[PDB]
């Protein structure tokens, strides 16, 4: 298992524009387009992203190209953010993947906000960070996915994704 596969499980794949769990315009493998309610704007963000007149449909290849760039940016947000780097650097390989998952999903900024949880991870205090992580809107809105990320952090294995 790896970051791509993991993320592919959590996000799915859709070749036509769709609304995410929060009602925002998305496409591909969890590629958010816009937070605006206009389908127009979304179409526009898409065309711009793809470099072509898409009509709200893309190919598999295109989906994957966006996914790649997305995973690459999330990694980099992990290394780049000042609250993040240190935690990231203290983690094992699996757990790093758990962190990136979160960055992809909620932005660098969303994650940098889970202060207490971040310190606990950094301290390698697994059971506590897991409880703490669970007291969140994140957890309450998307409980199954959150559970997955959470066990990953708890255990440091891929069991939740098997
Ligand atoms: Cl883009």
């Amino acid at each position: 298992m790896n970051i791509f596969e993991m993320l592919r499980i959590d996000e799915g794949l859709r070749l036509k524009i769709y609304k995410d769990t929060e009602g925002y315009y998305t496409i591909g493998i969890g590629h958010l387009l816009t937070k605006s309610p206009s389908l127009n704007a979304a179409k526009s963000e898409l065309d711009k992203a793809i470099g072509r007149n898409t009509n709200g449909v893309i190919t598999k290849d295109e989906a994957e190209k966006l996914f790649n760039q997305d995973v690459d940016a999330a990694v980099r947000g992990a290394l780049r953010n000042a609250k993040l780097k240190p935690v990231y650097d203290s983690l094992d390989a699996v757990r790093r993947a758990a962190l990136i998952n979160m960055v992809f999903q909620m932005g660098e900024t969303g994650v940098a906000g889970f202060t207490n949880s971040l310190r606990m991870l950094q301290q390698k205090r697994w059971d506590e960070a897991a409880v703490n992580l669970a007291k969140s809107r994140w957890y309450n809105q998307t409980p199954n996915r959150a559970k997955r990320v959470i066990t990953t952090f708890r255990t440091g294995t891929w069991d939740a994704y098997k």
